[PDB]
C-alpha cells in the first residue's frame, strides 16, 4: 500500500491527549523497548493516524476504543513518519488509545535517547543512557505525534537494574520490583506540555539539593568523582528560580527542579521541564580551578535554562518559524535575571556584544528574519542560530529601552499569563505588548532579515537622519528607536524614526553627537562631513566624555563602515589609536574584536611581514595595559577577564616580557610534576606557550587524563591546538574525532581551534572534507555544531582558490549538505575577506610604517 500522507506536518485533526510511555532500557545491549499508549481524539472521521517515527523498529500497532483492534503499519522514513490503518473509521469527539510496541537501539550521537560514557579514576568505563529531544528527536525514542503545538500529558515508566537510578520530567512517585534485578519506576504525570521536552536518564549520578522559599526541591545531578563540584549551580539555581517566581508573578508548577550534569552533551544545555541537563563545563565548578569565564557561563546558562521553564515550557512556540519566542527571551532574560541575583559578574555592561556578533551574519544576503520558514528537521535545526539567540534578546533589549522596563514587564507578565500551557506565534507578543504601535515597528525587527545603517548630517542646529539596509538595493524600512546625546547634554534624547529620511533641530550647536547611547538599538551609526573626525577626536582627547559602551559601539561601527566604502581602513585605525589609553574590558575586547580578524586573513595568506608588523602594532597599542597586569588571579571577574586575554594575546604573539614569564612559569609547572597550583588567569598563557615543544605538548597531554576540571581540560585543549607540530595537530583531530582519549563533545571546538592555528589551519578544513559523512552522521545536518565546523574552518580565507575549494565541495554533497544556510554564510564572508583584502591589505601596509603610535 503507498503511503497515504505525503506532507512534512502532520495532520491537524487527530490530537493526542495523554502518553503512558513505558521504556526498558538495556545499558550492557545498548538497546531499548518500550511500549507507548498514546490517548487521541479525532475532530474528523478517519482511518489512518499518521504520527512520527524516526530508526524505531514498530512490532505491533493497536487501536483500543476508550475493545482492541490491530493497526496495520506502514512506513515513510524520509518524512519520519509512520501510518496507522484502523479497520474502520474513527468516531468523531470519542477518546481512542493508540498502542504501540517497538524496539530501538540507544543512539550513538548526542541526541534522541543516546549513550553516554565517562572513566572512573581506576580507567573503568562506566555507561549511562541520557536523552536530548529538542526539536525533533523524540520521535527516536517513543512514536509521538512530534510537533510542538501537540501538547500533552506524560506519564513516565522507566525500567532498570538495580545498580541504576532513573530520573525523568516529575517526581518518582514509587519503584515496583517486576521481577529478579528488574525494577520500573514509576514517575508522577507532567503538566500539559510539547514532546520535545521530556526527559530521562539512567545512570549512577549522585546529587545535592536545596529546597527554594516556595518549596520546590533542586537538585543538581552529576557522576560521583564530580558532585563535589555541584554546590556552586545549585546556590545559583535556587536563587535563579526565586528570581523568576518573583518576577513573573507565576510560580514554578512543578514539585522539583533537576539540573543534571551529562559527560557528554553536544549543545551547553537543555531546558526539559524538571530536569535541565547540562554539558559538565557549563554546570560544574572547581573552587581552585574554574575560571572567572567558566563562573559566569555556568550563572548564565543557569539563568537560561531555568528562564525557559516560563519562556518555552509554560508558553511554547506554535511552530519552529517563531522559535526566537523561546530562545530570544531566554537569552535576554540572562540578564535581566543575573543583574539583579548576581551583581558582582556585572553581567549588563557585555549584553552588547552578543549583538555585534548577530550583526556579523545579519549583514549577509544569506542571513534570514528572526521569524521564518522552516519545515524539515535540518531547517528547523538551522533556527538554533545568532538570529534566534542573539539578535532575539538585542531586539527585545531595544523595545524594553523604548517602552520602559515597567510596560515591557507587564506586557510579557500579561502574555505568560493568558498563554500559559499554550502555544504563542510572533503576532501574540505583540498583542500582550500593545495591550498595556509596537505591533508595526515589531514586524520590521522579526519579519525581514538585517539592519540598518543610520546616516547622521549636521548643518548647525539641523540634524538630518537617513536609514537604509546595510548590506555587505532591497529597500527595506525599519520603525527605529533613535537615541542621541551632544557635547552639551548627557541626556538620552529619543527620536522615532519610521521614514526613510527625518531631521530634527538641536536647541543650540554643538561640537559632536552621539547616536545608539549604550548601544541599546540594533542599528550602526555613519557620520557625514566631519563627524568621525570630532568623535576620533574626542576619543583621543577625553575619552571619558562618554560611557565605555559607547566607545565600545564607535569602534565597532568605524570597522563595519570600511566594508562598504563609508570610511577608509586609515580612519578607522587611527580612531582605534585612543585605546593606548583605555582601560575598560568592553571598549579593549571591542578593539581586539575588530582588529585580530584582520590578521587571522594575513595568516592564511603569503603576507608574513605585514602580519607581524600588524601584531607587533597590536601589542604595541595594548602594551601599558598588558605591562600592569600582575600574574595573579585578583580583582573582579571582568578585571579577572581581561587579564587572561592579554597575557594570552601577549604570549601567543611572542611578546618578550610575557613569553619569558610564561616559559618559566611552564618549567617550572613541568618540573613539579604538574603539581605548581598556577593562577588560573595566565594558565592559558602557560599552557600556550609550553605546547610550543614537542616536551611540553607530550607533558601537557599527559596530565589531560587524570582531570576532573572542565576549565583545566578547556585549557589543555586550547593549548594543544596551538602546536606548530602538524603530526601532532592530526593526531587531536583523529583522536577528537575517535571520541577515547579526547571526547568528540569537544570535536566542533578542536577543529575550529587548529583551523584558527597560523601553520596548521589547512589541516582542519581538509579534515572536515575527508570525514564529513561520519561528522554529519554524528552532529546532525543544520546543527550549530556543523555550522561552527563549517564556518570556524573556511570562513578566513581570503583567495579566489579558497572560495571554490568551498564551493566545490559544499557542491558536490548534494543532499548531504550543498543547501546549508552556514555554507552560504561562509561563501558569502570568503567573498568580502577577498574584496576587503585586496582593497585594503597594502592600504594596512603604508598605514602601519608611518608608526602614528612611535611618532
Ligand atoms: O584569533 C583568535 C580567535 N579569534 C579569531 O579567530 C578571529 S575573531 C576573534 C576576535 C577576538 C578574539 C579572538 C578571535 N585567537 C587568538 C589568535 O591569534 O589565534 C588571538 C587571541 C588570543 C588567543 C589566540
Ligand atoms: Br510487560
Ligand atoms: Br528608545
Ligand atoms: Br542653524
Ligand atoms: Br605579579
Ligand atoms: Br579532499
Ligand atoms: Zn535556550
Amino acid at each position: 500500500t503507498p503511503f497515504p500522507w505525503n506532507k512534512i506536518r502532520l495532520p491537524e485533526y487527530v490530537i493526542p491527549v495523554h502518553y503512558d510511555l513505558l521504556i526498558h532500557a538495556q545499558l550492557t545491549t545498548l538497546t531499548f523497548w518500550g511500549t507507548t499508549k498514546v490517548e487521541i481524539t479525532a475532530s474528523q472521521p478517519t482511518s489512518t493516524i499518521i504520527l512520527h517515527s524516526h530508526h524505531l523498529q514498530i512490532s505491533r500497532a493497536t487501536l483500543r476504543k476508550g475493545s482492541e483492534e490491530p493497526l496495520q503499519v506502514l512506513e515513510h522514513p524520509r518524512q519520519e513518519q509512520i501510518a496507522l490503518l484502523a479497520p474502520e473509521p474513527l468516531l468523531v469527539g470519542l477518546p481512542y488509545t493508540v498502542v504501540i510496541h517497538y524496539a530501538g537501539q540507544l543512539s550513538e550521537t548526542f541526541h534522541g535517547f543516546y549513550k553516554s560514557t565517562y572513566r572512573t579514576k581506576e580507567g573503568e568505563l562506566r555507561i549511562l543512557a541520557s536523552t536530548q529531544f529538542e526539536p525533533t528527536a523524540a520521535r527516536m525514542a517513543f512514536p509521538c505525534f512530534d510537533e510542538p503545538a501537540f501538547k500533552a500529558s506524560f506519564s513516565i515508566k522507566i525500567r532498570r537494574e538495580p545498580r541504576h537510578l532513573a530520573i525523568s520530567n516529575m517526581p518518582l512517585v514509587k519503584s515496583v520490583t517486576v521481577a529478579e534485578g528488574l525494577i520500573e519506576d514509576h514517575f508522577d504525570v507532567t503538566v500539559k506540555m510539547s514532546t520535545y521536552l521530556v526527559a530521562f536518564i539512567i545512570s549512577d549520578f549522585e546529587s545535592v539539593s536545596k529546597i527554594t522559599k516556595s518549596g520546590v526541591k533542586v537538585s543538581v545531578y552529576a557522576v560521583p568523582d564530580k558532585i563535589n563540584q555541584a554546590d556552586y549551580a545549585l546556590d545559583a539555581a535556587v536563587t535563579l528560580l526565586e528570581f523568576y517566581e518573583d518576577y513573573f508573578s507565576i510560580p514554578y508548577p512543578l514539585p522539583k527542579q533537576d539540573l543534571a550534569a551529562i559527560p557528554d552533551f553536544q549543545s551547553g544545555a537543555m531546558e526539559n521541564w524538571g530536569l535541565t541537563t547540562y554539558r559538565e563545563s557549563a554546570l560544574l565548578f572547581d573552587a581552585e580551578k574554574s575560571s572567572a569565564s567558566s563562573k559566569l557561563g555556568i550563572t548564565m546558562t543557569v539563568a537560561h535554562e531555568l528562564a525557559h521553564q516560563w519562556f518555552g515550557n509554560l508558553v511554547t512556540m506554535e511552530w519552529w518559524n517563531d522559535l526566537w519566542l523561546n530562545e530570544g527571551f531566554a537569552k535576554f532574560m540572562e540578564f535581566v535575571s543575573v543583574s539583579v541575583t548576581h551583581p558582582e559578574l556585572k553581567v549588563g555592561d557585555y549584553f552588547f556584544g552578543k549583538c555585534f556578533d548577530a550583526m556579523e551574519v545579519d549583514a549577509l544576503q544569506s542571513s534570514h528574519p528572526v521569524s521564518t520558514p522552516v519545515e524539515n528537521p535540518a531547517q528547523i535545526r538551522e533556527m538554533f542560530d545568532d538570529v534566534s539567540y542573539d539578535k532575539g534578546a538585542c531586539i527585545l533589549n531595544m523595545l524594553r529601552e523604548y517602552l520602559s522596563a515597567d510596560a515591557f514587564k507587564s506586557g510579557i507578565v500579561q502574555y505568560l499569563q493568558k498563554h500559559s500551557y499554550k502555544n504563542t506565534k510572533n503576532e501574540d507578543l505583540w498583542d500582550s505588548m500593545a495591550s498595556i504601535d509596537v505591533k508595526t515597528m515589531m514586524n520590521t525587527w522579526t519579519l525581514q532579515k538585517g539592519f540598518p545603517l543610520i546616516t547622521i548630517t549636521v548643518r548647525g542646529r539641523n540634524v538630518h537622519m537617513k536609514q537604509e539596509h546595510y548590506m555587505k538595493d532591497t529597500g527595506y524600512l525599519w520603525h527605529v528607536p533613535l537615541t542621541f546625546i551632544t557635547s552639551k547634554s548627557d541626556m538620552v534624547h529619543r527620536f522615532l524614526l519610521k521614514t526613510k529620511t527625518d531631521v530634527l533641530i538641536l536647541p543650540e550647536e554643538v561640537e559632536w553627537i552621539k547616536f545608539n547611547v549604550g548601544m541599546n538599538g540594533y542599528y550602526i551609526v555613519h557620520y557625514e562631513d566631519d563627524g568621525w573626525d570630532s568623535l576620533t577626536g574626542l576619543l583621543k582627547g577625553t575619552h571619558t566624555a562618554v560611557s565605555s559602551n559607547d566607545r565600545a559601539s564607535l569602534i565597532n561601527n568605524a570597522f563595519q563602515l570600511v566594508s562598504i566604502g563609508k570610511l577608509s581602513i586609515e580612519k578607522a585605525l587611527d580612531l582605534s589609536l585612543y585605546l593606548k589609553h583605555e582601560t575598560e574590558i568592553m571598549p579593549v575586547f571591542q578593539g581586539l574584536n575588530e582588529l585580530i580578524p584582520m590578521y587571522k586573513l594575513m595568516e592564511k595568506r603569503d603576507m608574513n611581514e605585514v602580519e607581524t608588523q600588524f601584531k607587533a602594532f597590536l601589542i604595541r597599542l595594548l602594551r601599558d595595559l598588558i605591562d600592569k597586569q600582575t600574574w595573579t588571579d585578583e580583582g573582579s571577574v571582568s578585571e579577572r577577564m581581561l587579564r587572561s586575554q592579554l597575557l594570552l594575546l601577549a604570549c601567543v604573539h611572542n611578546y618578550q616580557p610575557c613569553v619569558q614569564r610564561a616559559e618559566g612559569y611552564f618549567r617550572k609547572w613541568k618540573e613539579s610534576n604538574g603539581q605548581l597550583s598556577l593562577p588560573v588567569d595566565v594558565t592559558l598563557a602557560v599552557f600556550a606557550v609550553g605546547a610550543q615543544s614537542t616536551e611540553g605538548w607530550d607533558f601537557l597531554y599527559s596530565k589531560y587524563q587524570f582531570s576532573l576540571s572542565s576549565t583545566e581540560k578547556s585549557q589543555i585543549e586550547f593549548a594543544l591546538c596551538r602546536t606548530q607540530n602538524k603530526e601532532k595537530l592530526q593526531w587531536l583531530l583523529d583522536e577528537s574525532f575517535k571520541g577515547d582519549k579526547i571526547k568528540t563533545q569537544e570535536f566542533p571546538q578542536i577543529l575550529t581551534l587548529i583551523g584558527r592555528n597560523p601553520v596548521g589551519y589547512p589541516l582542519a578544513w581538509q579534515f572536515l572534507r575527508k570525514n564529513w559523512n561520519k561528522l554529519v552522521q554524528k552532529f546532525e545536518l543544520g546543527s550549530s555544531s556543523i555550522a561552527h565546523m563549517v564556518m570556524g574552518t573556511t570562513n578566513q580565507f581570503s583567495t579566489r582558490t579558497r572560495l571554490e575549494e568551498v564551493k566545490g565541495f559544499f557542491s558536490s554533497l548534494k543532499e548531504n549538505g550543498s543547501q546549508l544556510r552556514c555554507v552560504q554564510q561562509t561563501i558569502e564572508t570568503i567573498e568580502e575577506n577577498i574584496g576587503w583584502m585586496d582593497k585594503n591589505f597594502d592600504k594596512i601596509r603604508v598605514w602601519l610604517q608611518s608608526e602614528k603610535l612611535e611618532r
